[PDB]
């Protein structure tokens, strides 16, 4: 394990939380950007409204909300506060598998292939999701940010259309918030480089 992926590397092996059929509060507006309050158990999220999100929600309540939530550090002294991966609540019942290639390359030359599948319980999705998942188990597999820490993620529609994720540094916060049809994704391919 080598130190300059060491940021990276204790990102994306953060515990996640998943809060499904959910409500969402938004306050007004107290400080830079604005915050959706969801309010699963004993503790109130403050999940940022970065991106599209911005314009999405208005000040008031908002239902079927899905989250997929990462805890992270902030400088608006917030204690349990997040970014993006807020998404529609499913309309029907979905169980949709992608199959994912892997192949990773050494700082040594050696090369390495590996397979696996994602499932998808979720009509619609966040790229917040799909980033973070995929690299914690790339991390926990397949030693991503071990001895090399760099690629692309590649997640590929039944459309043909493409979202690319550069391992070399975290997913892009404004993306956090972007959302697709998991519906749509037909297979994901990774390189690590
Ligand atoms: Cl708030
Ligand atoms: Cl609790
Ligand atoms: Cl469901």
């Amino acid at each position: 394990i080598n130190p300059k992926f060491k940021d990276l590397r204790a990102y994306y092996t953060k515990p996640s939380l998943e809060f499904k059929n959910e409500i969402g509060i938004i306050l007004k507006k107290w400080t830079t950007i604005r915050f959706m309050n969801v309010v699963p158990d004993y503790f109130i999220y403050k999940i940022a409204l970065v991106g599209k999100d911005d314009k999405k929600y208005g000040e008031g309540v908002h239902r079927n909300v899905d989250v997929f939530v990462v805890l992270e550090e902030n400088n608006y002294n917030l204690e349990k506060y997040s970014v993006g991966g807020i998404t529609k609540s499913n309309s029907k019942k979905v169980d949709h598998k992608a199959g994912v290639r892997i192949t990773k390359e050494d700082n040594k030359g050696t090369i390495s292939h590996d397979v696996s599948e994602f499932k998808i319980t979720k009509e619609q999705i966040s790229l917040k999701e799909l980033d973070f998942k995929l690299r914690k188990q790339l991390i926990e597999k397949n030693n991503l940010y071990g001895n090399v820490g760099s690629g692309k993620i590649v997640i590929k529609m039944k459309n043909g259309g493409k979202y690319t994720f550069e391992l070399h540094k975290k997913l892009q916060e404004n993306r956090m918030a972007d959302v697709i049809d998991g519906t749509n994704i037909d297979n994901i391919e990774v390189n690590i480089k």
